[PDB]
């Protein structure tokens, strides 16, 4: 878990920024091979946020989740993760419009598998969005950014709490209640983004107006070229009633079936 700072080389080129500090590309020397890494580098008591993130990531072990290599303490705190070279899903899709619906299905299914695993592990992501899906290849996606994630208690199926309101289920807004079903809501939004080639959801609207729209039963439209069955799934993810909204097992199962029908 604790990494040697002298085995780590960080590139001066920044990769991304935020109110924690930065993220940078680098290399971690293993026994005989060098591993390319993404390093989240810490700049009041937000130290414990990073350790919590690392603590969540240490427990997760799935192909469709970004792997933690370890933590490094030196000059600043540093969370070392494996590198996904192609970067965020939404930016990739914005710049690669030729990508085919079948490819997008493949990627969203991969995300659904990662989230099904996360659901089984009783973790809530609480920030599932296309920006937080990182591409290893055009055909391999991983879920990133566990800074807001929580391990559910063995007796509860939800967590009670600056929010990405556009990705949030009604019960998150109305009751501050975060569950794997609320991750499912966010996945619907993520799907909409993917099939819109990285377009922003609820363009030009304030959170309060988004909340108002959803309350009236209104939902985002079916993106250009999006198969109707995938849009059906988005709407199912946007089921207002948490209890009737499906879990990731059923969401994943629907994606799996549809995808392997497309390869047949
Ligand atoms: C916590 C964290 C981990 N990572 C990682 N990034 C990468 N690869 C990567 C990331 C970006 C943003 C990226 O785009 C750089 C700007 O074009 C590219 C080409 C690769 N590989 C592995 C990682 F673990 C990135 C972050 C920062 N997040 C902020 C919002 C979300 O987009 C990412």
């Amino acid at each position: 878990v604790y990494l040697d700072r002298k085995l780590l080389t960080l590139e001066d080129k920044e990769l991304g920024s935020g109110n924690f500090g930065t993220v940078k590309k680098g290399y971690y020397q293993m026994k005989k091979v060098v591993k390319t890494v993404a390093v989240k580098i810490l700049k009041p008591a937000l130290k414990d946020e990073l350790l919590a993130e690392a603590n969540v990531m240490q427990q997760l072990d799935n192909p469709y989740i970004v792997r933690m290599i370890g933590i490094c303490e030196a000059e600043s705190w540093m969370l070392v993760m494996e590198m996904a070279e192609l970067g965020p899903l939404n930016k990739y899709l914005q710049q690669n419009r030729h990508v085919k619906d079948k490819n997008i299905i493949e990627l969203v299914h991969q995300v659904s598998m990662g989230m099904k695993y996360l659901e089984e592990s009783n973790f809530v992501h609480r920030d599932l969005a296309a920006r937080n899906v990182l591409l290893v290849t055009q055909h391999y996606a991983k879920i990133s950014d566990f800074g807001l994630s929580k391990a559910l208690r063995a007796d509860e199926n939800y967590y009670k709490a600056k929010w990405p309101v556009k990705w949030y289920a009604p019960e998150c807004i109305n009751y501050y209640k975060f569950s794997s079903k609320s991750d499912v809501w966010s996945f619907g939004v993520l799907m909409w983004e993917a099939f819109s080639y990285g377009q922003k959801p609820y363009r030009g609207m304030k959170g309060s107006e988004v909340t108002a729209m959803l309350e009236k039963g209104e939902r985002m439209g079916c993106p250009a070229g999006c198969p109707r069955e995938m849009y059906d799934l988005m709407n199912l993810c946007w089921t207002y009633d948490v209890e009737n909204r499906p879990g990731f097992a059923a969401v994943e199962l629907r994606l799996r079936n549809y995808y392997y029908d497309v390869v047949n």
